[PDB]
Formats: structure tokens, sequence, C-alpha cells
């Protein structure tokens, strides 16, 4: 199952609809806690400004949620790419700027063939990634628990 159905917007230039699919938490029913609509704030910076995943992670098996999107029409496919190669380009992160219901900040990370996978989120707990996948952009949000029913 998708756990999310909803747009990804960065004015102008991406604005897409995107499928989220559970990588890092446990998947049973968050639609809930998220928009329709996520409006891209800015930027962060990713190489460095790993330290708050880590200033997060208090526990031994503890997860924050981390998502992967697949655009669900050729068209979002576009948009998708233009985030993607956006951020890429800049070696930079996407930060949502929407009312965040309890998720305090929200990321969107484009990883593209990384010989060394980004270190901090690795320790997944549940699902996780192929080692075949395309360019993809991830959501970096919050969850605990693992087998909820």
């Amino acid at each position: 199952n998708f756990i999310w159905k909803g747009f990804i917007n960065m004015p102008s230039v991406a604005k897409f609809v995107t499928k989220a699919y559970p990588v890092s938490g446990s998947p049973e029913y968050l639609t809930e806690d998220l928009p329709d609509s996520i409006q891209v704030g800015g930027r962060i910076s990713p190489q460095t400004v790993w330290d708050y995943v880590e200033k997060i992670k208090a526990s031994g098996t503890k997860e924050i949620c981390v998502v992967r999107f697949t655009p669900v029409t050729e068209e979002d496919q576009i948009s998708y790419t233009l985030l993607f190669a956006y951020f890429s380009s800049r070696k930079r992160y996407g930060v949502a700027a929407n009312n965040m219901k309890q998720v305090k900040d929200m990321y969107l990370i484009p990883l593209g063939a990384t010989d060394k996978i980004p270190h901090p989120l690795v320790p997944f707990d549940g699902p996780g990634l192929e080692l075949h996948r395309p360019n993809l952009l991830l959501g970096l949000i919050i969850r605990q628990k693992l087998k909820r029913q």
C-alpha cells in the first residue's frame, strides 16, 4: 500500500502529485498527519546538517519516518525530475514550509547514485530501499513503534 498520496509544490519550478511508500517506519495509517499539498519553503545544507537527525536519536532501534516519493503520472515525473535536478545540482535538501501538525520539520532528500548511502538514515528497521533504484526524492519525517493494528 501507499501510505500517502498528495502534491509536492516548489512554486513555478516543480509542482506534481506523488505517492509516499515507507523506507524506515512501520506502515499502518499516517495519511491523517499529512496535508494534500506540500509547499517547499527553501533549502538546507544536507552534507553537514545531518546533525539534527543525530540529535533526535536517543535509543537503540529509534526511527524517524523516511518515505520515498513515486510520481503517479508521466506529467508528474517531469516536475519530479526538475525538483530532483534542482537540489541534486546545488547539493542541498528541500524543506517544507506548511503548518506541521505533529511533524516539527520535514525534508526532501534528492538520492541519486551514492557509493556510501547517507549514513545517518541507513538503519531502517522495517522496510527499506532496493539496490537498483532510479533518481529518488525521499520525505524525511517521524515514526515510532513498528507493527500497528
